[PDB]
């Protein structure tokens, strides 16, 4: 990482025109250079370049990514005073406090809405059950009622939970990561409602972001379902459309999970100064954030003296309106592979490559040994020492998850690192491949380590 600039990394669906005008503000009066980037998959690349002492020393993402970052020691704390805090809402730095410590500055809340076509569609529907028969009637004229992207659980999440799906049970003053919702009764009955509607051709299965966009842009579909950043395409289009509440979904409110789009500062930047100077006195300021929302509309801002503005459009009343019958994302280190786990169930169940039954089930199943590997390969990472006692040559013969050629490597690293150093590399690559702690505990058992395997069986409980 470059000392005396900014790199930035942003996703390419937000303002990063708009950003790159704060980026050259900036410069004008520090000299110092702003660089803003929108890599593709930025928020798996981050920790990947970050634990290595790269990437950008700026990243954006909404806070659900960051829990799992500060955990692995990837962010900065940061180090407002005060009075900087008071200027946003607290409820906004609620979503960037981790583990006690705030590691990451909010910048603005987003919640999915119900866009429509004023032209095609005065009147948009109450509910999601609706919709099939008024596709029906505009399929007679050559449109269709709804198409939003259906690649990304995050637009289907507000349907599953609507009747009681949900990702963790907060109880206690704690997210409950073995009380996960996304395969009971509410989470079902959403997911058959959207399996239903491709079944019966009222959406297809591989519509995605742009195919969605495109469609509602050129007045093709009555209704699309989107967050803030997608209202300047709309703009430019000339479609007239509304942003109102979601469609109900068995009477109940559909419930988006609520991202506050934050920015946090790389642990390994050498410009941990300059990146809070951009941050507090370029970015989170009225001029700042109007830059970037003039660009892709950022949602209702974290900043109170802007939002009280923004707060007067009806289209943000109706964010704030989804916002508040959602829930704010946990930023706990589980929710990525929650998401990994709703993503593949929601695009098998449409595509018809398992029932929405098997789909959820595989869901449950993936997304918990999925939270208690990591649970368990965190355990050993802090706990390196008490596994020093294994022996690699030893161990792996009762490791059937390893194969030729992992074994062969690890015969390498032993060769030319020893044990000690190859203890690493084995548990590193254990926690890649599938089934790896049952074996770890059966290994350690045929090893004579019974203490050790009894360690790690009720870690990973
Ligand atoms: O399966 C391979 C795919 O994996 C990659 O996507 C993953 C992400 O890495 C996870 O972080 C998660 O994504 C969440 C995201 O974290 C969450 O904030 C929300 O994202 C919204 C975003 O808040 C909003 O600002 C706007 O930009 O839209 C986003 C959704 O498109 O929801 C996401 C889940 O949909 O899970 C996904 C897996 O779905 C990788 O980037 C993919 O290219 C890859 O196919």
């Amino acid at each position: 990482i470059e000392e005396g600039k900014l790199v930035i990394w942003i996703n390419g669906d937000k303002g990063y025109n708009g950003l790159a005008e704060v980026g050259k503000k900036f410069e004008k009066d520090t000299g110092i250079k702003v660089t803003v980037e929108h890599p593709d998959k930025l928020e798996e690349k981050f920790p990947q370049v970050a634990a290595t002492g790269d990437g950008p020393d700026i990243i954006f993402w909404a806070h659900d990514r960051f829990g799992g970052y500060a955990q692995s020691g990837l962010l900065a704390e940061i180090t407002p005073d005060k009075a900087f805090q008071d200027k946003l809402y607290p409820f906004t730095w609620d979503a960037v406090r981790y583990n006690g410590k705030l590691i990451a500055y909010p910048i603005a809340v987003e919640a999915l809405s119900l866009i429509y076509n004023k032209d095609l569609l005065p009147n948009p529907p109450k509910t999601w059950e609706e919709i099939p028969a008024l596709d029906k009637e505009l399929k007679a004229k050559g449109k269709s009622a709804l198409m939003f992207n259906l690649q990304e659980p995050y637009f289907t999440w507000p349907l599953i939970a609507a009747d009681g799906g949900y990702a963790f049970k907060y109880e206690n003053g704690k997210y409950d990561i073995k009380d996960v919702g996304v395969d009971n009764a509410g989470a079902k009955a959403g997911l058959t409602f959207l399996v239903d509607l491709i079944k019966n051709k009222h959406m297809n299965a591989d519509t995605d972001y742009s195919i969605a966009e495109a469609a509602f842009n050129k007045g093709e579909t009555a209704m699309t379902i989107n967050g803030p950043w997608a209202w300047s395409n709309i703009d430019t289009s000339k479609v007239n459309y509304g942003v109102t509440v979601l469609p109900t979904f068995k009477g109940q409110p559909s419930k988006p999970f609520v991202g506050v789009l934050s920015a946090g500062i790389n642990a390994a930047s050498p410009n941990k100064e300059l990146a809070k100077e951009f941050l507090e006195n370029y970015l989170l300021t009225d001029e700042g954030l109007e830059a970037v929302n003039k660009d892709k509309p950022l949602g209702a801002v974290a900043l109170k003296s802007y939002e009280e503005e923004l707060a007067k459009d009806p289209r943000i009343a109706a964010t704030m309106e989804n916002a508040q019958k959602g829930e704010i994302m946990p930023n706990i280190p589980q929710m990525s592979a929650f998401w990994y786990a709703v993503r593949t169930a929601v695009i098998n169940a449409a595509s018809g490559r398992q029932t929405v039954d098997e789909a959820l089930k595989d869901a449950q199943t993936n997304s918990a040994m999925a939270f208690a590997e990591d649970k368990t390969y965190k355990y050993i990472c802090r706990n390196f020492s008490n596994f020093c006692n294994v022996d690699v040559v030893e161990i792996l013969p009762y490791l059937p998850c390893l194969t030729a050629r992992d074994q062969d490597r690890l015969r390498a690293t032993c060769t030319l690192s020893g044990n000690r150093d190859t203890l690493w590399h084995l548990f590193n690559t254990l926690q890649r491949r599938p089934g790896w702690v049952e074996y770890f505990i059966a290994a350690l058992r045929g090893c004579e380590l019974v203490d050790l395997a009894d360690e790690v069986a009720s870690v990973y409980q």
